[PDB]
């Protein structure tokens, strides 16, 4: 059973989440087609996801990865956008639904830039936008994204497409780094659902630039 705990805006924990969300917005190559046009979000609320069973699976794997990486689990807080956010907060991430179409193959994808995750909230390339207005740039409808704890362990650096089914030998994750001819922004990939915990559930709106 998942329990959603509201965080007060005056709480330093709420402020840290909003600060990372706002500060990591960037301009995307698609000129805002997938996620919309905006320089800031309006944060509606931030809830902590509490689930004992999911936490135990996460901590158990974190100990295993720590033992395989000279006692460093290498956790990072990263964003994830998905139309299936309800299933994620109740059952956790699931590699059985890993992104077949991804540049690093069938893994679970995360971004260090909140605006890159916002491109996936309504589907691949923003699908057809919000259910109500069918607008990928809707300023009215409340969106939701996750800010997750992700166990990276020994991360495998890549610049180019390399379709994998699992992390490479001796590794626990794959990080696609930006390059002039390749990625504009980073992407973090894990191949096991228990290497991520959906810590924060952010409800927000993109704001129309003035
Ligand atoms: O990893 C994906 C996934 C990711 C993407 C890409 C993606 N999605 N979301 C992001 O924030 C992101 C950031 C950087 C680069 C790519 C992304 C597309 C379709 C997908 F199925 N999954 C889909 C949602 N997940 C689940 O376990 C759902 C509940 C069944 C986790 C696995
Ligand atoms: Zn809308």
């Amino acid at each position: 059973g998942t329990i959603l705990l509201d965080l007060a805006p005056e709480d330093k924990e709420y402020q840290s989440v909003e600060e990372e969300m706002q500060s990591t917005i960037r301009e995307h190559r698609d000129g805002g087609n997938a996620g919309g046009i905006f320089n800031r979000y309006n944060v509606i609320r931030i809830q902590k996801v509490v689930n004992k069973k999911l936490r135990e699976r996460f901590c158990h794997r974190q100990k295993e990865v720590s033992e395989e990486n000279h006692n460093h689990h290498n956790e990072r807080m990263l964003f994830h956008g998905s139309p299936f956010i309800n299933a994620i907060i109740h059952k956790g991430f699931d590699e059985r639904h890993a992104y077949i179409g991804g540049m690093f193959g069938a893994g679970i994808y995360f971004a260090e830039n909140s605006s890159k995750s916002n491109q996936y909230v309504y589907g691949i390339g923003g699908g057809t936008g919000c259910p109500t207005h069918k607008d990928r740039s809707c300023y009215i409808c409340h969106r939701q994204m996750l800010f997750c704890r992700v166990t990276l362990g020994k991360s495998f650096l890549q610049f180019s497409t390399m379709k994998m089914a699992h992390a490479p030998p001796g590794h626990h994750s794959v990080i696609g780094r930006p390059s002039v001819n390749g990625l504009a922004y980073a992407e973090y990939v894990i191949y096991r659902g228990e290497q991520a915990y959906p810590e924060y559930l952010i409800t927000y709106q993109i704001m129309k630039p003035e």
